[PDB]
């Protein structure tokens, strides 16, 4: 009459409030930074005829930004194909333009989803 056990979430988390036997409902979420890749929870059923959990653990998964924004007369520096949580991007302006506004941005990650910190600087002539 009891599930097996869940075991873990790589940067993740499972909630086990109820236990694990015959009824039970499990649940799940993921560290900053990540976002869920499957079911929000699971409960032990019966199916066929055996106790089971009825969904497969999900896995947690990088959440990343958008590419960071290009800038007239600027470049990024060593841009890289993905940013996620915390990563920064960097500017420099091209030659003979002078940078005004902060020179580098981060992802920033509220409700799933990645944001850049502010806007890109300006390369003024």
């Amino acid at each position: 009459k009891s599930c097996p056990n869940p075991g873990e979430i790589r940067n993740g988390q499972i909630d086990v409030p109820g236990g694990i036997l015959f009824g039970a409902t499990i649940s799940f979420s993921c560290n900053t930074g990540y976002k869920l890749f499957g079911s929000t929870s699971s409960f032990c059923l019966i199916s066929g005829s055996s106790v089971q959990w009825s969904d497969p653990l999900p896995e947690c998964r990088e959440i990343y930004c958008p590419a960071p924004p290009q800038i007239d007369n600027g470049i990024i520096q060593g841009e890289r194909d993905h940013y996620g949580y915390r990563q920064s991007v960097t500017y420099a302006c091209n030659k003979g333009f002078t940078m005004i506004g902060e020179h580098s941005i981060y992802c920033t990650v509220n409700n799933d989803e990645g944001e850049w910190s502010g806007p890109p600087p300006e390369c003024r002539g």
